[PDB]
């Protein structure tokens, strides 16, 4: 019955199950959770670990002795349970100082503060065991055209990331960075709005090897993009350092539903891809139990994240192992897609009359791709009508 175990690498942010339910239009519907309780409860559900923003773990503005107590208690709960902390991040979005951004705030003093706040938490993240440090630039962007010169902003963004890379290098840390794209919300448009834009930006950093992406299901879907396709591009680039799993119904505000909700078939094809590509990173849920729920419903929603991943993993595996699917894939020429177009080389291609001058385009055109039969096998497997 689809029971999670630590090898599944399922992780959760403190801010996920800890979301109190405040929204644009609404006061909290749930009391705050102690991070130690979340670690305990998630461990009992079969999670592998947890993640945190600085300000989730240590309230903003804490004294040194309050900070020490929060960290000691958390480290303790982790040491007790065997829960890991594979990723951490900085809150560069809540405090009003970040109203125009952290790294790309127009005010230079805010950009410097953002970097110092991030570096403090990188040290803590490393201490607690994180392999990935995420950046979600949710305040980087604009509501209006004159407010933000994007080339200058990208210069500032690059400067910031490059300084963070210099910092980790100077310390000999092994931690790597991952940019979590989002196209909009809370800014009217956010910089680096998709996986593609983040991948492209990373190529211009001084040490690109230190940076990858942390794509989120719902975020790419807020641009109407195909999340599995974007993950394939990230994999192709060697940059899928981490991933955020959740659900989203289409182009609208960022819902952060439990994984499996929203676009179920996209969830199926995503799990298929991660498993068959051998992604080995965390399966992290950046989700929020709806504010309709009480704590029982929080834990049910968290369990459902994991359950749905495991159901989908079984269905995708059954699909790929079915001889009838393997024959359909061949019928649709997926194998031919894996062959070089011209391993014979350019000159041979140019001189090959069979490729062009003498190619029977009509016979090629007439060959059906057989994609609908393939996709109905996939549907039948997902729905358990096969497998
Ligand atoms: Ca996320
Ligand atoms: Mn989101």
């Amino acid at each position: 019955n689809y029971q999670p175990t630590p090898e599944d690498r399922f992780t959760f942010g403190l801010w996920t199950v800890g979301w109190q339910g405040r929204d644009p239009f609404g006061d909290a519907t749930r009391r705050a959770l102690d991070p130690v309780e979340s670690v305990r409860r998630l461990a009992e559900l079969g999670a592998h670990g947890v993640t945190f923003h600085d300000d989730d773990l240590i309230p903003f503005g804490s004294s040194d002795s309050e900070r020490e107590e929060h960290v000691k208690r958390f480290r303790q709960a982790l040491d007790d349970t065997g829960m890991k902390v594979p990723m951490a991040t900085t809150n560069l979005f809540t405090h009003p100082v970040f109203k125009d951004g952290g790294f790309t705030a127009n005010d230079r003093d805010v950009r410097r503060y953002a970097l110092r706040k991030t570096i403090r938490n990188i040290d803590l993240a490393v201490e607690l065991g994180a392999e990935t440090y995420v950046a979600w630039g949710g305040r980087e962007g604009a509501e209006s055209g004159g407010a933000k010169d994007v080339r200058d902003a990208l210069d500032r963004m690059k400067e910031a990331f490059d300084l963070l890379g210099e910092y980790v290098t100077s310390q000999g840390y092994d931690i790597r960075f991952a940019i979590e794209p989002k196209p909009n919300e809370p800014r009217g448009d956010i910089l680096l709005p998709t996986v593609g834009h983040a991948l492209a930006f990373i190529e211009r950093l001084e040490r690109p090897e230190l940076y990858g992406v942390n794509p989120e299901v719902g975020h790419e879907q807020m641009a109407g993009l195909n999340f599995p396709h974007g993950i394939a591009q990230a994999l192709w680039a060697g940059k899928l350092f981490h991933i955020d799993l959740n659900g989203q119904n289409g182009i609208k505000y960022d819902q952060d539903l439990r994984f499996g909700a929203g676009d179920l078939r996209a969830a199926f094809w995503l799990v298929d891809l991660l498993e068959s590509a051998g992604y080995s990173g965390p399966r992290h849920f950046d989700f929020k139990p709806p504010r309709t729920e009480d704590f029982d419903g929080v834990w049910a929603s968290a369990a459902g994240c994991m359950r749905n991943y495991l159901i989908l993993k079984e269905r995708a595996a059954a699909f790929r192992a079915d001889p009838e699917v393997q024959e359909a894939l061949r019928a649709s020429r997926l194998d031919e897609l894996a062959r070089p177009t011209a391993a014979d080389g350019l000159q041979a291609l140019l001189d090959d009359r069979s490729a062009f001058e003498e190619f029977d385009v009509d016979a090629a055109a007439a060959r059906g791709m057989a994609f609908e039969r393939l996709d109905q096998l996939a549907m039948d497997h997902l729905l358990g009508a096969r497998g």
